[PDB]
């Protein structure tokens, strides 16, 4: 699809068999989702945003669908204000900025 | 142009007679620039994201140029770690997400 930016670019994602809302976020290097269960081992990561830094859990090779497009990649879990789909997964689904 | 997301989508902007590098950020409602002087009145504002909130000064009706595209809109000035072009200016240059 072509998504304009007059409103927040909110989309539906599927992760762990569940539907969630997330923001397509070109300013995010990585993808961050609110507290939830994911399988496997995790490693620590720090990420810095407009207000400072937060600690998150990094899960690798996670199955995720973004507006029906299938991706498999890294997903961070932590106290993010909103679920964010960052460049690591935007590149997987072939998303570009255009003007 | 068409801008891929393998790297951070950084562009050169002209604002207040100055050249700055900034991030094309679909996750930001508004545009925020590191400390600089801008003409006219301003109002204080709090903006929030990962890691919480920062206080900025809101300047309205500020002219900017991004890759040959002039626009006008609100610009926030404050202690942002990265200069960010948000949706309020991205719309005006006709920027979209496509996949
Ligand atoms: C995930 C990650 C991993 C590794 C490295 C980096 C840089 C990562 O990205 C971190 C990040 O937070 N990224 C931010 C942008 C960013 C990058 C670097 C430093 C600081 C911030 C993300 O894109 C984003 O905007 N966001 C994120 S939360 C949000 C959707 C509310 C939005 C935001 O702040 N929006 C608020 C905002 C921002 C600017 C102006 C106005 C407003 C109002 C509100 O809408």
């Amino acid at each position: 699809p072509q998504i304009t930016l007059w409103k927040r670019p909110l989309v539906t994602i599927k992760i762990g068999g569940q539907l969630k809302e997330a923001l397509l976020d070109t300013g995010a290097d990585d993808t961050v989702i609110e507290e939830m269960s994911l399988p496997g081992r995790w490693k620590p990561k720090m990420i810095g945003g407009i207000g400072g830094f937060i600690k998150v859990r990094q899960y690798d090779q996670i199955i995720i669908e973004i507006c029906g497009h299938k991706a498999i990649g890294t997903v961070l879990v932590g106290p993010t204000p909103v679920n964010i789909i960052g460049r690591n997964l935007l590149t997987q689904i072939g998303c570009t900025l255009n003007f």
